[PDB]
């Protein structure tokens, strides 16, 4: 998918994790947030079009989908544990990194 459509998708699912009712709700959630993060980390966006694709600001925006995820792990595991409010909490900590990839990059 392209990058716009994995961003409505990353948008998308935080708002349903926020306000789902158990952990498993979560967990769907988040493993959709997963999957689009990781197909994000293959776009180059539009800011960036004119740089080499091997260069420092390439492998930032990489890299920032790759802790996107670290924290999609970790509220994933709470999940499947069971902790919903935990789950959530977890998943709040995504939205800094999303409002810094934005900063740099969009
Ligand atoms: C870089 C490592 C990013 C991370 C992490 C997140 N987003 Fe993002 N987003 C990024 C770019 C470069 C853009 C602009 C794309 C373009 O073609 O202009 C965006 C855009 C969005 C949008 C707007 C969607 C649109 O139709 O253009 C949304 C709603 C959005 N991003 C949401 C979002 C969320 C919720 C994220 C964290 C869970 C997130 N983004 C991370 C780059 C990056
Ligand atoms: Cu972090």
């Amino acid at each position: 998918a392209d990058l716009e459509d994995n961003m409505e998708t990353l948008n998308d699912n935080l708002k349903v994790i926020e306000k789902a009712d158990n952990a498993a709700q979560v967990k769907d959630a988040l493993t959709k947030m997963r999957a689009a993060a990781l197909d994000a980390q293959k776009a180059t966006p539009p800011k960036l079009e004119d740089k080499s694709p091997d260069s420092p600001e390439m492998w930032d925006f990489r890299h920032g989908f790759d802790h996107l995820v670290y924290h999609i792990d970790d509220a994933l595991k709470l999940a499947n544990e069971g902790k919903v409010k935990e789950a959530q909490a977890a998943a709040e900590q995504l939205k800094c990194h999303c409002n810094a990839c934005h900063q740099k990059y969009r």
